[PDB]
């Protein structure tokens, strides 16, 4: 299952799919602040980039985060190593109902902040999972309504590339599908 929307001059797709086993040159990682490694699409990743990947993610905590964790919505980027993708853009999604008057405007720094470092590189393609829905307990359908909102407005405003969703979920595609149609025809 999949779906294609031109935006001027940009691609957005939603697709069903294992998001270690992507062709976009970038996909997004849902971590947590310490950079270590979990469960879920996290836990994934980490599986399939192999263990440099955690290594690297140690060293940038140390050397560029002053051995502090990632806040919330802000990004870093390293190697994808073992995966097919080139780069891994690591972001922290809001835990859910923590802080729930900030928590929409953080989960849509997550997409806005890895979409700019996109189009500041250069890097042309990108995939991202469904943020903070596995443990951080966010709502599949506010959640996408906040992924689909943001990188909707960023893709008319900026020159990125293709920006793909990737759901691991019949059930999660299911319901971005019917936010994109919504969008789409407002
Ligand atoms: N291979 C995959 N490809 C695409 N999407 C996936 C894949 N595997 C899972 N998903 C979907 O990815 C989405 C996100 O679920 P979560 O992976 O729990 O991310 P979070 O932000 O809520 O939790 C981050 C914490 O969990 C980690 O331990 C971190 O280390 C932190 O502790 C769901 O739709 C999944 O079904």
């Amino acid at each position: 299952a999949s779906m294609k929307h031109n935006i001027n001059d940009n691609t957005l797709e939603i697709v069903v799919g294992d998001i270690t086993k992507e062709t976009t040159n970038v996909i997004v990682n849902a971590a947590n602040g310490s950079l270590l490694g979990g469960v879920g699409v996290d836990g994934a990743i980490h599986h399939a980039a192999g263990p440099e990947l955690l290594k690297a993610c140690q060293e940038m905590r140390n050397n560029e985060l002053n051995g502090e964790e990632l806040p919330t919505g802000e990004v870093i980027i390293t190697s994808g190593f073992q995966l097919p993708s080139r780069f891994i853009i690591h972001t922290v999604g809001p835990i859910w109902n923590q802080t729930p008057d900030l928590q929409e405007e953080l989960l849509a720094n997550c997409y806005r902040n890895a979409l700019e470092l996109v189009k500041v590189k250069k890097l042309s393609s990108i995939s991202f999972p469904s943020i903070s829905t596995g443990v951080y307990g966010y709502p599949i359908h506010e959640a996408a309504a906040i992924a689909l909102q943001t990188i909707i407005q960023f893709l008319q405003e900026n020159d990125v590339g293709l920006v793909k969703v990737v759901l691991f979920s019949e059930r999660d595609y299911s319901i971005y599908q019917e936010k994109l149609k919504y969008l789409i025809e407002k």
